[PDB]
RNA sequence: GCGUGAGCCCGGGUCGAACGGCCUCUAGUGCAGAUCUUGGUGGUAGUAGCAAAUACUUCAAUGAGAACUUGAAGGACCGAAG
């Protein structure tokens, strides 16, 4: 019974992701990528990166994208009155060095 | 419906201002071709294709509608015979 407005921390394993793709579409492919594991993770369809993300996912040029990648996805409630989802996932990027061995972990203030 | 035939006449529809039969007279008088002339239109066919010049991405604004509008941020190229 999980709640609409909720958050969790995940790791996406970019590496496996990104396996053998052209390196000019290294980094806007892991940006669908992590688009397409936003909308599996939390069935929203409506996925906002955030520039700080997008920052982490170009900091190393188009083709050095990193391998583990510690992202923040919290769905919360589209208010506005035109939206065709009552939901969306905005996901940021976590302040940690490295991305090894954490689990998936639900966050709240 | 008539004529072997070229054709002729009528019914119905559309349409809107002239036209026909008979005897003579006259000719720029009869088309499937000429790689014919001009114009129009097909199959091919939603097909060949829209692949040189390294490359785009995130958020926001605008807007009925945004990859190729703009702002910011990032990533890049031209690299002083630019
Ligand atoms: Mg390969
Ligand atoms: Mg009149
Ligand atoms: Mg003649
Ligand atoms: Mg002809
Ligand atoms: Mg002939
Ligand atoms: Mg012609
Ligand atoms: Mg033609
Ligand atoms: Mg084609
Ligand atoms: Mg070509
Ligand atoms: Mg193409
Ligand atoms: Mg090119
Ligand atoms: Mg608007
Ligand atoms: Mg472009
Ligand atoms: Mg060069
Ligand atoms: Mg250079
Ligand atoms: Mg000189």
């Amino acid at each position: 019974a999980i709640a609409d407005v909720v958050a969790r921390e995940y790791t996406i394993h970019l590496h496996k992701r990104l396996h053998g793709v052209t390196f000019k579409k290294r980094a806007p492919r892991a940006i669908k990528e992590i688009k397409k594991f936003a909308q599996k993770a939390m069935g929203t369809s409506d996925v906002r990166l955030d520039p700080q993300l997008n920052k982490k996912v170009w900091e190393q040029g188009i083709k050095g994208v990193p391998f583990r990648i510690r992202v923040r996805i919290s769905r919360r409630r589209n208010d506005e009155e035109g939206a065709k989802e009552k939901l969306y996932s905005y996901v940021q990027a976590v302040n940690v060095k490295n991305p090894k061995g954490l689990l998936t972990s639900v966050v709240e203030e």
